[PDB]
C-alpha cells in the first residue's frame, strides 16, 4: 500500500456510493404493489431488480474479497424467506422466478446497505497491485480485480436504472 | 503526472468503455420502430436514451476537459438534423420532446463513438491532482473532477440500462 492509492480508493468509494443512494431513492415510499409491477408478463420487476443487484454485488465482492456473502453471514436469506434456493442470486432465474422475489422495501434497502458496508470495507484498502490481480482466468481477457469491480458497478447501475424507469410508470 | 496515476486511468478507461460496449449492443439491429417505442405515452424511448446519454457525456466531459463538444465540433448536430435547438442535450426535455429525437442507429452509434473518443483522450492523462480539482462550486459538497466523472458514468449507465430493458419489451 501507498498514499497514491487514495485516488483509486476514492473513485471506487464514490461509484459504489451512488448505487446505495439510488437504493435509498427507489425504496422510499415503495409499496408492495409497485415493487411487484411487471410492464409485460415476462419483464423484471422493481423488487427483483433491487434484490438481484444486491445479490450480484454481494457474491461478486465477497469473491474478490475472499469473504462470506452477507446474505448468509448475517441471516438475510432467512429474514427474506423467499421460496427459492438459499444460494440463488437471480443469475439463473426464469421469467416465472421473478414473481417469487417479494420483500418489504425496508428489507431490500437493509440488505443492500449491508452489502454496501461489505463493499466499502473491501475497496477502502485497494492497492495498485490488488487492482491488477487476476480473479477469473476462464475468460479472455482474464478478469482483473479492476475490471471485475467496474463490471459490478455497471451491472448494478443498469439494474437500478431499470428499476427507476419502472418506478416512474408502475 | 506520475506512474502511479495508471491505476485510476485504467478504472476510468474501463468504466467508460463499458458504456460504449452497451451502445454497440443496443444499436445492433435497432430499427426506427424499435428506437421510437414508448411503453406509456410519457415514457422515454431507446433513441432518446441513447442520444441523451451521448449528449450528457459530451457536454460534461467537454466541460471538465475545457474543450468543445463533439456535437458541434464535428457537425453531428447538423447530420442529425433534429427539430430541436442546436445546444439541446435533453436535460430540459418535456415528454413531448422525446418524440423529436429520431435518428438512425448508425448515427446514434457514431455520435456516441465520437464522444467516447473525446472521453478516452481526457481520462488518459488523469492525475491525482486533476481528480481532486473542483469543477462546480455551486453544489454542496463542491464537485470534484473525480465525483463528476463518476456522476457521468452512473447517469449514462442508468440510461443505457433503461434502453436495454426497453429493447427487450419493444
Ligand atoms: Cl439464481
Ligand atoms: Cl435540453
Amino acid at each position: 500500500p501507498a498514499s497514491t492509492d487514495a485516488a483509486a480508493q476514492e473513485l471506487l468509494r464514490d461509484a459504489f456510493t451512488r448505487l446505495i443512494e439510488h437504493v435509498d431513492e427507489l425504496t422510499d415510499g415503495l409499496t408492495d404493489q409497485l415493487a411487484c409491477y411487471r410492464p409485460t408478463p415476462s419483464a423484471n420487476s422493481i423488487a427483483w431488480l433491487l434484490w438481484h443487484s444486491a445479490r450480484v454485488q454481494d457474491i461478486q465482492v465477497a469473491h474478490v474479497a475472499g469473504v462470506e456473502e452477507v446474505w448468509t453471514r448475517d441471516g438475510w436469506v432467512d429474514r427474506f424467506g423467499l421460496d427459492l434456493p438459499r444460494h440463488d442470486t437471480g443469475y439463473g432465474h426464469r421469467p416465472e422466478d421473478v414473481a417469487k422475489v417479494r420483500a418489504p422495501a425496508d428489507l431490500l434497502s437493509g440488505y443492500y446497505h449491508a452489502v454496501h458496508k461489505l463493499t466499502l470495507e473491501y475497496i477502502a484498502g485497494m492497492t495498485a497491485d490488488e487492482l491488477s490481480r487476476v480473479v477469473d482466468t476462464s475468460w479472455n481477457p482474464p478478469v482483473t480485480v479492476s475490471a471485475r469491480l467496474v463490471s459490478i458497478v455497471d451491472d448494478c447501475a443498469q439494474h437500478l436504472g431499470q428499476a427507476a424507469y419502472l418506478r416512474g410508470i408502475a
